[PDB]
C-alpha cells in the first residue's frame, strides 16, 4: 500500500488511537477513534479495508476481552463492526491467507487458546479451523507461500521459544525447528523466504535481539539486534523494509518507530508515535480520503 496505519495500544488504559504513517514524508495522520478501545489486538488488511482483531479493554470501569471484529474504510474513515469471532482474544495472532483472516491463539481471562479461526470477507463469516498444538497467547504469526506460522507466545505456564506451522489444504498443524531464544509478545513478519521475530519477553527482560527463519534450511538466524528493547510491539513491512513500532522496554512506554533494512543488516530511528504505548495493531493500506 502506501501508509502505516496504527490502531488502539495500551498506555495507562486501552486506547482507541488510529493514526496513519506516511514513509514518504514522515508526517502522521490521526484518523477516526475505535469504536471501543482495545490493545493486545492484532491488525491485517483484506481487498483495501483495514481490519482490528480481538484484544482487550482495559479502562477505569472494568477489564472485557475483546471477540470483536471490526473495519475500517480509507475511502470513508469510518469503522464498521463485522462478525464477532466465536471467543475473545486477548493477546492474539493474526494472519492472512487467500483473502481469509486467520485468527490464532490469545487469551480470554485465564483461559489460553489454542483454538484457530478463520474470517470470510465475502461472507462475513467466522469459522473454526484446526487448533494449534500449544496454547499460545502473545503469540506472532505471519504467512509465507500460503503457509501459517504461529511463533512464541505464552501457553499459560512457560514463554515459549516453539514454533509450529499450517497447512491450510491439510488443516494440520505441525512443529518447526525453535527459535534460539523464548519470546512472549514478539514482533512477528515475513520478508523475502524468512519469517522474522523481533523482540518480546523471556520471562525476565524485554528483548532487543531478532532472528529469522528460512523456510528452506528450517534454521533461525540471529541478525542485527534493534536500537531498543521492546514486547508488546507492532510490526509490518513496507517496500522490503520491516517496521517496529513502540512497545514496553521494562520503564516506558514506547514512541520510537525503528526500521530494519536487511541488504545492510541495520536498525534505524525513522519517526516517533505521537505519544508512547504497546500491544498496537499494524498494518498497511492505502491513503485516506
Ligand atoms: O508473557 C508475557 O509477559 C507477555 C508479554 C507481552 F508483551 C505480550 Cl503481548 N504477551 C505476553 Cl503473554
Amino acid at each position: 500500500g502506501r501508509l502505516i496505519y496504527t490502531a488502539g495500544g495500551y498506555f495507562r488504559q486501552s486506547l482507541s488511537y488510529l493514526e496513519a504513517y506516511n514513509p514518504s514524508n514522515g508526517s502522521w495522520l490521526r484518523l477516526a477513534d475505535l469504536q471501543v478501545p482495545r490493545s493486545g489486538l492484532a491488525g491485517c488488511v483484506v481487498g483495501g479495508l483495514l481490519y482490528a482483531v480481538g484484544g482487550r479493554n482495559n479502562s477505569p470501569d472494568g477489564n472485557t476481552d475483546s471477540s470483536a471484529l471490526d473495519c475500517y474504510n480509507p475511502m470513508t474513515n469510518q469503522w464498521s463492526p463485522c462478525a464477532s469471532m466465536s471467543v475473545p482474544r486477548n493477546r492474539i495472532g493474526v494472519g492472512v491467507i487467500d483473502g481469509h483472516i486467520y485468527a490464532v491463539g490469545g487469551s480470554h481471562g485465564c483461559i489460553h487458546h489454542s483454538s484457530v479461526e478463520r474470517y470470510e470477507p465475502e461472507r462475513d463469516e467466522w469459522h473454526l479451523v484446526a487448533p494449534m498444538l500449544t496454547r499460545r497467547i502473545g503469540v506472532g504469526v505471519a504467512v509465507l507461500n500460503r503457509l501459517l506460522y504461529a511463533v512464541g507466545g505464552f501457553d499459560g505456564t512457560n514463554r515459549l521459544n516453539s514454533a509450529e506451522c499450517y497447512y491450510p489444504e491439510r488443516n494440520e498443524w505441525r512443529m518447526i525447528t525453535p527459535m534460539n531464544t523464548i519470546r512472549s509478545g514478539a514482533g512477528v513478519c515475513v520478508l523475502h523466504n524468512c519469517i522474522y521475530a523481533a523482540g518480546g519477553y523471556d520471562g525476565q527482560d524485554q528483548l532487543n535481539s531478532v532472528e529469522r527463519y528460512d523456510v528452506e534450511t528450517e534454521t533461525w538466524t540471529f541478525v542485527a539486534p534493534m536500537r531498543h528493547h521492546r514486547s508488546a510491539l507492532g510490526i509490518t513491512v513496507h517496500q522490503g523494509k520491516i517496521y517496529v513500532l513502540g512497545g514496553y522496554d521494562g520503564h516506558t512506554f514506547l514512541d520510537s518507530v525503528e526500521c530494519y533494512d536487511p541488504d545492510s543488516d541495520t536498525w534505524s530511528e525513522v519517526t516517533r508515535m505521537t505519544s508512547g504505548r504497546s500491544g498496537v495493531g499494524v498494518a498497511v493500506t492505502m491513503e485516506p480520503c
